[PDB]
């Protein structure tokens, strides 16, 4: 990208985030936009910003933001949104610690250095103006065999530091609030319960609950309850859904009756608007009257002959069934597969019922699938990284000639559609990835969402970085490869390529972070669905909360995100260290944003009690792993030998990993027999406790 | 090695054999012989042999060892070492189906074929006859871009088919085994504990045993009955055991007395040697007195204000000692780390009160020094491998020229020396290997044996397949490669190199089952010793059982010796598919010896249930990996595209190592709560449950 392109972005991206800004802080005081703007305060009964009269500063909701406690956020959204904001804030210091000592010793170092101008003379390019004024604060200024590798080295070495440093007291701290969330927490149903699974069949005349039963029951005298067995339910959810569907449309139709004093009129087609005509009221009664009777039926039917092997079962105490999902049943890990049971609001009901071999099965394959769409998105990945450098592009396929011919159809292609291509692309990803991953029988949606995590983040290492970065370096070298010694091919791809792919990716990364905040806080694609759903022919009844509910976090589609531009930031904090400074816009702009949304606007939907974060924790060491051997490949790509030095780096980076996976991992898969022992509950129901996983 | 070196190692080892199994036939018929011929059926009052008169068939040894079944050595020795000779049994069914099919078909092709002969014209030698008989029967015969290839291709994947189907055969054997044992078992006091290990220090006025107590006293209520703090003892046990040194010497001057009628005389200097004569009766009688006073003094001291991090805790029942030892007892998987407490027979009284950054320290320091000692021996290796070929070791170093021009001691060199060697190095290594393992703070005696192996089994795939076949190659190829074509270069250093080692490798696994099954059966060396401390001055008493006392099978020495073989037996199944004859006489004559061994001779020690055959089974796996490697390597190194087919079989080892993982591992690291519970106890003691575990 040259500098032209890369000034046309940030501008364009500036204005829209000051225009959003402006919209949010007119639109957001405005008793009218309540719903949208304070959801999360709205329903809780909580007035939505405080009591006095005509107030609301316009920057007032960054004076509650930014003195919030982090305990404010737990007791008002959850410790799940808490480690959100402590993987933001571990990033944000990592990258202010590093920009602190990089910059001011890394940035004079490249700036002051010719190797540009030093390999346009050799090359002589005559002129091909590749480089631009960006380039020039990048390491591909620096030389071959020169001392300030030395400072770059020393530079990596300190990255390295401060992040095993931030790992290690977030980690820590990331323990600690988990532990005091599970110590606190209240009679919740799925501290009771165990997720039995892979079970085997009655070889008998015996039905299977009566085989969960009398088995568990020898096991568990005196200390075992009851037992849900997983009934495939399908239909009978199809069917219960649709009642419910046909309940929500007669209640419009009466509210429609009410307000016009007038019988609504329904098409029996298809969608309603091709058909024959009926009226809405009683037609919907009577269907509705005959499908409560059908599900009736259903229900009493769905106990049949067919045997399901998975269950939930219930214990008497916090401790039995805490003990009791971390301990083997059966002499044989195939069956009786048992495991903490999740939340309620977790279970994935139709992933059990899946036994071994197949959840295996299941797992490679997607695993492979996963690996032939990494091929398949390298292909656009090769697309979006050839359209960054139009120039260069017009010696290859020169078919492109007359269209690259005006500055401004280059500069606008150059400094849009690259991003836009990448964005789309990229969120294609997240529901295909979340689709797939409930796809292996995973049993919970925070597993489920995790593991989409993992995969996009295979996704954006692979594809994202490395075809980004090879592509920008073969479409800036191939046509300048004419001749092959070794010994200037190597320097040339290197110094002439990849510093490119940097300055896209300090577009990419301010793109987002001023567009996509400046959408989040002003929330007007949301703000623009509602009072459009209000006041056109949609929302005839009250229904207040199916309008403007907010949602969860998404952490299948934030996290991932955040870890993209966190891996982006450790790519080219030293190759070209003025990523240091978006990454840290990125992050703080984040904070502040995500912490108004958190304490306002989102209501999580589950609680896995800050389980994510160690997937967090791995991903940011997979990410100082491979740019610890980036770094490797590069001092060295330079011609002289800071190799050797870089090796014990990737190898405590390993032995940091083991000791963390040592110290504190286990402590996150399980609650201790000390937050489920003296908890001290007070005799619980353990008959709502029940009933609270069932899904009728 | 030439073919006479290799026919002279034959015979000499062939004819100790039937000298060792001549000695053993007349020795052992003998009644004299009776206590180191049958020591497990005489410390049990069994008759050693069957009840009639005049009888023993000199070949009834192998009619007993050939007809017991499985449950036989399980009553008489024990279900760990039906797993031994169920090991045995799988790889000897591997190397005879693999015979089967293999022989029949790769040596005709490779004899028939005539690659030798054809590069000893190529490359003109002129002469060195290297090439022995014995080398046309291997993968060097074989010319490039042969369709033979096609059959040795055939030939590893049905290798690698056999021994997937015989370890999922064996694995599920293995797990039957272990379901059984653990189900029969009788009250046991390993049963009822659990090993606490890793706590914290109570930061106030308050002993070990008191925090120990009221912290799994609130989590166990009603079913913790006590717990043995892991007092630091090791001066108790030095004092205990000198008391115990001094009333042996004291019961042998009361034997000599009664003998003799005459007072023994003793020395008070160093051994007895050097020194003022002092009476024997009244001095030992003395110090034992004092030696009582002061152990008695030592033993109230023990309990001091040093505070001790390692405990033993018993429950009253074992479903809750199986599930309290699998749990997770603290938010902070540092303190109160929590596994199941090995045997009183197992337990390393020394390894415990161990933290575990101590742990993980030691670990990855004897890690490391394993890996140096790894080159250590790497040096001795390539030493060996060049005495193997004394011939080619003339044109290196011409100054052994003198020594070497004379057939005899050339003959006798090649054909004892390296093997020798390599017998005394890996003889050293197992003890230095179980001495590093004790040193990472693991807590049982089994699983210090068994990682001992895997330390051991790291030393003979790299040290001996590696180094010697790259020792091999080099010393019998760098002084040929005058010429650097990288055409010519590969197929002169792959052809005329691996089967060279392969024959070294056949005349090292003849010597060892021959000569050292001829030893383990005559069992000479144990009678020379016996017979000897029995009729001179030692063995005045009677102590019948410290004389001839057999022992434990010492898996730290045998498996490892075996699978190294096993190792060697899948390096050279393909390029010189001789070694297949080789190990399955090696694992047949095993079978017998070691049967016969364990109904007869040894004695257990210790009782794992079949917990090391996972290692085994790893172990087996990965040298499957290995050579699945090799072949990729050498089949691409005959210069054609077979390299292609042999991924999937290395992509479907890893998959199946996956899956056996996932299937039957996780049953053998824990006893279910089904052996635990139906087992129907009969109200244990619980008091010499207790005190079974206490070292005094
Ligand atoms: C240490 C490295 C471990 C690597 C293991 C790979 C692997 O596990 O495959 C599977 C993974 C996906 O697992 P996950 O969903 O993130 O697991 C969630 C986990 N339970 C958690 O708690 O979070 O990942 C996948 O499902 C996709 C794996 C395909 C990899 C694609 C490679 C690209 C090919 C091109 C690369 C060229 C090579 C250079
Ligand atoms: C002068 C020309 C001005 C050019 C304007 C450029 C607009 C860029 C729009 C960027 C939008 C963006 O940043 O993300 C918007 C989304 C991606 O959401 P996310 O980051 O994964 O997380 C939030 C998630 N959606 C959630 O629900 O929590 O992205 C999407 O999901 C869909 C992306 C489609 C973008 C199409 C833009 C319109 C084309 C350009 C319009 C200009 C016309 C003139
Ligand atoms: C260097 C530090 C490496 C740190 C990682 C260690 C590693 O690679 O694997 C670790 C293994 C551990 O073996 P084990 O104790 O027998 O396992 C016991 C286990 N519980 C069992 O059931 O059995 O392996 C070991 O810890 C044993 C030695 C590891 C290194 C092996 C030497 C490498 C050879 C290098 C020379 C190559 C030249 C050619
Ligand atoms: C000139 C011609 C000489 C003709 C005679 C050749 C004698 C060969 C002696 C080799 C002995 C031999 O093969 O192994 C002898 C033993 C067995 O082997 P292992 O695998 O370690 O088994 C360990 C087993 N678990 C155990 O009980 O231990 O190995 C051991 O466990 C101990 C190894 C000590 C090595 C001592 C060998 C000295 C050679 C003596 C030279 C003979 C001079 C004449």
């Amino acid at each position: 990208m040259e500098f032209g392109s890369f000034l046309v972005s940030l501008g364009t991206s500036f204005v829209i985030f000051v225009i959003l800004m402006l919209l949010f802080t007119w639109l957001s005081r405005k008793s009218g936009n309540a719903p949208i703007y304070y959801p999360n305060r709205i329903l809780k009964g909580l007035e939505p910003w405080e009591g006095t009269s005509l107030t609301r500063n316009p920057f007032a909701w960054m004076r509650e933001a930014l003195t919030s406690s982090e305990q404010d956020v737990v007791n008002l959204s959850g410790v799940d949104t808490a480690v959100h904001f402590v993987f933001l804030s571990t990033v944000l210091g990592i990258f202010a610690c590093s920009s602190l000592l990089l910059l001011p010793t890394l940035l004079p170092l490249a700036a002051t250095d010719n190797n540009i101008k030093n390999t346009k003379n050799a090359t002589d390019t005559t002129s091909k103006g590749t480089f631009s004024q960006l380039d020039n604060l990048s390491m591909a200024n620096i030389t071959k065999k020169s001392s300030r590798l030395w400072a770059f080295l020393g530079a990596v070495y300190w990255i390295s530091l401060v992040t095993y440093f931030f790992l290690w007291k977030a980690y820590k701290h990331v323990s600690s609030l988990r532990a005091q969330a599970l110590m606190s927490a209240d009679v919740k149903p799925e501290q009771f319960a165990i997720l039995v699974r892979d079970m085997p069949a009655p070889p008998d005349g015996q039905t299977q609950k009566e085989f969960i039963d009398s088995y568990f029951r020898e096991i568990y005298p005196e200390t075992f309850y009851r037992s849900l067995v997983a009934t495939e339910n399908s239909k009978v959810n199809k069917i219960w859904e649709k009642l419910e569907g046909y309940k929500k449309k007669l209640a419009r139709a009466e509210a429609i009756l009410a307000a016009t004093n007038n019988r609504p009129t329904n098409k029996t087609g298809f969608c309603g608007l091709v058909g024959k005509q009926v009226d809405s009221i009683e037609y919907y009664t009577e269907l509705i009257n005959e499908s409560v009777a059908k599900l009736e039926t259903e229900q009493k039917a769905v106990l049949a002959e067919k045997q399901q092997t998975a269950a939930v079962v219930f214990f008497t105490t916090r401790v039995a069934a805490a003990s009791a999902a971390q301990s083997l049943h059966c002499q044989m890990v195939d069956k009786w597969t048992v495991t903490e049971a999740p939340e309620p609001r977790q279970l994935l009901w139709q992933n059990l019922n899946i036994k071994l071999f197949s959840r295996i099965i299941r797992q490679y394959f997607i695993y492979f699938f996963v690996a032939v769409t990494i091929l398949f998105y390298m292909i656009p990945i090769a697309f979006v990284s050839a359209i960054t450098t139009l120039k260069n592009l017009q010696r290859i396929i020169p078919f492109i000639k007359p269209v690259v011919e005006i500055t401004a159809i280059r500069t606008v292609l150059e400094s849009f559609l690259p991003q836009i291509a990448l964005i789309v692309f990229l969120a294609m990803l997240p529901k295909l990835l979340l689709f797939l991953s409930k796809a292996e029988g995973i049993p919970s949606q925070s597993h489920a969402i995790r593991a989409a995590s993992g995969k996009y983040f295979y996704f954006s290492v692979f594809n994202v970085f490395i075809g980004v970065t090879l592509a920008g370096t073969l479409f800036n070298t191939v046509k300048d490869i004419a001749k092959n010694p070794k010994l200037d091919m190597i320097i040339n791809l290197l110094a002439t390529s990849l510093p490119k792919s940097a300055t896209f990716f300090l577009t990419y990364v301010a793109l987002k972070f001023f567009i996509g905040y400046g959408l989040e806080l002003s929330r007007i694609i949301p703000l623009i669905i509602f009072h459009l759903k209000k006041k056109y022919l949609c929302k005839t009844e009250a229904e207040v909360k199916e309008a403007w509910y907010p949602g969860d976090l998404s952490y299948a589609t934030r996290v991932p995100g955040d870890m993209l531009i966190l891996t982006i930031t450790f790519c080219y904090s030293v190759i070209a260290p003025l990523i240091l400074i978006f990454g840290i816009t990125y992050f703080g702009l984040g904070w502040l944003v995500l912490r108004n949304q958190a304490l306002k606007v989102y209501v999580p939907s589950y609680e896995s009690y800050g389980r994510m974060w160690p997937h967090i924790h791995q991903r940011i060491l997979a990410a100082l792993f491979l740019f610890q051997v980036v770094m490797f490949g590069y001092l060295g790509a330079k011609t002289f030998f800071y190799t050797a030095l870089v090796i014990p780096l990737i190898i405590t980076s390993l032995i940091f990993g083991y000791v963390c996976r040592q110290k504190f991992y286990g402590g996150f898969e399980h609650t201790a027999l000390e937050v489920a022992c003296r908890e001290l509950k007070q005799s619980p129901d353990l008959e709502e406790i029940f009933r609270a996983y069932i899904p009728h």
